């Protein structure tokens, strides 16, 4: 079979303000992004989205899916299942949450079908228990027999989905690259989960499929004018700032470098590249970040990138630096302008600062 | 993989009292029964059941299940799907009907999991639209994670499972059911067959819902004899399920000799045939309309069976309502009128006394 394009939206919610925090979405969204990139998928990987951001990511994602396009949606975070319907809980959801606060996966499904997609895959890596607080039970004028929808739930209905992978991604990542029909592939991952001593009687993956064709994530991509609008927009979506050298008044030169962690998460690192022998104590640190980004000023300027909450370990980046993680690039509405500070001793410590403008990095370039 | 046993309950509802009548269940239940028998399944195939009869049949099927047993439910008839749950509408359901009139499939599955079954297959050949008269919101008891459940729906959710001869689902299922493939994989190839065929592509699509985590197939061999006070009950109940009356010869005072024969069509359906003479005075619970009895051909009784497979033929299709022994009269008119009463016990599913539940 042929695919017009292969596009994926991966959402990983961990830092909830009113609900317990999660760990697995960080490793699983990162690892799934890499495997999907290997399968020639254009992937958008988003961490910690509010209801507003989640709705805008799903809506803009639909305004990319076209006739014959293979679309994949992966969600990892707090979730619930009420009367057949699945809901994904945003990080800003109140306590308790109701369906108006969350996104119904069945609503996403029907809107994808109105784009005539060639394959719709939904991987829901979440708990499927009932939400006692949901007064409404939505009845959709459900279905359109497109015979191309595959759902892979991490667990069964009324059960739980338990720097390490979650149970679903642990088994899924070992086979995702195989050249088999996605239903056959998901069924083999279920057999793998079954063989695991840990899952027996607790977690089992459930597959709901109406796929009537041999369609796989390994299908080659077949070009249209409308495809070039999403191809150009996707090229602009992951541009990273170039590493810049900053020369200070005292002779100290600093390298300021950038790494992509997710489509909305960036690592900023500072390194002292030249130090005049006359200077003994020398520290460089970043401050004055846009308030939109809501960066914790203490989870900045860490000796290792793990301390910032990053997936990337010390040996994954240029080494012997100071790391700062900006995990909310979707909230940036202006240009990324901040201050680089230099403190140095030769009795009084000496300070000097330089302002740096690095434009709108990664998903911020997509003016939303 | 190995199975303790392979047990199937097939229900085909067509003669609805207050709803449109159906046609396909007769041919589809008959042919699915024969396929599952080739795979060594103990099959109980029943047609036209009331709410009371379907609950009784489900309790009789559940007594045939034990730990590691492959259980299969196939239903063809009127059905509906509300709030994630599938309901099977019995032939005596009123118009309109509610959940308390029907049998919920998930309730049956929950009972099968209490039996520690090794495989649970549900092949639901019915429409999946909402019943707008059922205001009932499921409780519901969150099912155990047994990782051995396979649903095979004839259509997608909110769509109709219209019929055209076999029904669409059984037509595609018949070509594949005998293969040594994992049931989820086998069902998935059937879905591809329906999508490949020109006159079904776009109009009807199979839906497969599955949590099976082991390579279990309807072709798996059955393990050796289990020696317990539970296997002795289960087998001595199955040995009485399909007993057919022995062919008898009746001699009359005028010298005439008539052969009385019997044939099984379903677990609750038996044809009676007389060769040189008409049969009458059947038990009232059987509801045998004399206008349908004593036909020159079995096709005139409404039987699946034709002249070639087997005189005067009488179709007894409600054997599950037989609460006492089957006593009837063989009348003989000649040129004047003589009669002889015949007792043939409780044939087929009648010997199981399902009314016990
Ligand atoms: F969530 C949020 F950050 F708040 C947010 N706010 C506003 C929009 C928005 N859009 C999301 C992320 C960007 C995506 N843009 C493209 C473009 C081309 N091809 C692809 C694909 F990779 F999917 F094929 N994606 C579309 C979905 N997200």
């Amino acid at each position: 079979m042929l695919a017009k394009d292969k596009v994926a939206l991966l959402i990983g919610n961990m830092n909830y303000r009113e609900h317990p925090k999660l760990k697995a979405p960080l490793v699983d969204v990162y690892e799934l992004t890499n495997l999907l990139r290997q399968l020639d998928f254009k992937v958008v990987s988003l961490l910690d989205l509010t209801e507003y951001e989640m709705r805008n990511a799903v809506d803009e994602f639909l305004l990319l899916l076209d006739k014959g396009v293979y679309g994949l949606l992966y969600y990892a975070g707090h979730g619930y299942e009420n009367f057949g319907n699945s809901f994904m809980v945003p990080v800003d959801a109140p306590n308790p949450y109701r369906s108006e606060n969350c996104l119904c996966v069945q609503n996403i499904l029907k809107l994808m079908q109105e784009k005539e997609t060639g394959l719709n895959v939904f991987l829901l890596d979440m708990c499927r228990k009932r939400n006692d607080y949901d007064d409404t039970i939505p009845i959709l004028d459900a279905l359109k027999v497109t015979a191309n929808i595959v759902f892979g739930y991490a667990t069964c209905q009324g059960a739980e989905a338990f720097l390490a992978n979650g149970i679903f991604m642990k088994f899924l990542k070992d086979r995702l690259l195989e050249d088999k029909k996605i239903t056959v592939l998901l069924d083999e991952v279920a057999e793998d989960m079954g063989k695991c001593h840990l899952t027996k009687g607790k977690q089992a993956l459930e597959i709901r499929s109406s796929l009537s064709e041999k369609r796989a994530l390994t299908d080659p991509i077949q070009y249209s004018a409308e495809s070039l609008v999403r191809n150009l927009q996707w090229a602009k979506a992951h541009e990273l700032p170039e590493s810049m050298c900053l020369k200070f008044k005292c002779g100290v030169q600093i390298q300021l470098g950038f790494a992509a962690e997710f489509s909305n998460v960036m690592i900023i690192y500072t390194k002292i590249v030249y130090k005049p022998p006359e200077i003994i104590m020398c520290d460089a640190y970043v401050t004055d970040f846009p308030l939109d980004l809501d960066i914790d000023p203490k989870d900045a300027n860490k000796g290792t990138p793990e301390e910032t909450g990053s997936y990337l370990v010390s040996k994954d980046l240029p080494k012997a630096c100071l790391y700062t993680r900006l995990s909310s690039l979707q909230k940036l509405k202006e240009e990324l302008v901040f201050t680089v500070c230099l403190s140095y001793q030769y009795e009084d410590t000496v300070e000097d600062k330089q302002e740096v403008n690095v434009g709108k990095p990664l998903i911020a370039k997509l003016d939303m």
